[PDB]
Parts: C-alpha cells; structure tokens; sequence
C-alpha cells in the first residue's frame, strides 16, 4: 500500500507537469501564427512590388 | 492551407499588377493615335505641295 500510494502521488504530479507542456506549446504556437501572418503579408507586398 | 492562402494572395496581387499593363498600353495607344493623325495630315499636305 505504501508503494501504491507513492506511485499514485507520482503519477498525479506527472500529469500536472504534463499540462505545463501543453500550455507552453499553445503560447508558442500562437506567437508563430502571428509571425506567419506577417510573413504572408510580406510575400503579398513583394508580389506587388516585383 | 497556409500554402493555399499564400498562393491565392499572390495570384490576386498578380492580377492587380496585370491591370496596370493594360492601363499603360491604353495611354500609349492614345498617344500613338494622335501621332498617326498628325502624320496623315502631313502626308495630305505633301500631296498638295508636290
């Protein structure tokens, strides 16, 4: 039972740690999406300029 | 989808650029027409003068 309790607490903490990676990836992906929009507008401008 | 959006924006801007060539050709054609009329009158004058 002591080993089982240790495992249960460890796995719960592991899931909590896992959620952090999801948060980081979401924020980073939003930033990259904004960069992508800027790049798209830059490409449109180059097409207009050439 | 990102590639598709880039391509659509590029093609729309390409058509927008294309219209400018039509405008240039129209203006130049008008100028050439006026030059042609003046040349025609010059030819008539030479026929009268010879």
């Amino acid at each position: 039972a002591n080993r089982f309790t240790s495992n249960i607490k460890g796995l719960t903490q592991a899931a909590r740690n896992a959620n952090d990676g999801i948060s980081v990836a979401q924020t980073t992906e939003g930033a990259l999406s904004e960069i992508n929009n800027n790049l798209q507008r830059v490409r449109e401008l180059t097409v207009q300029a050439t």
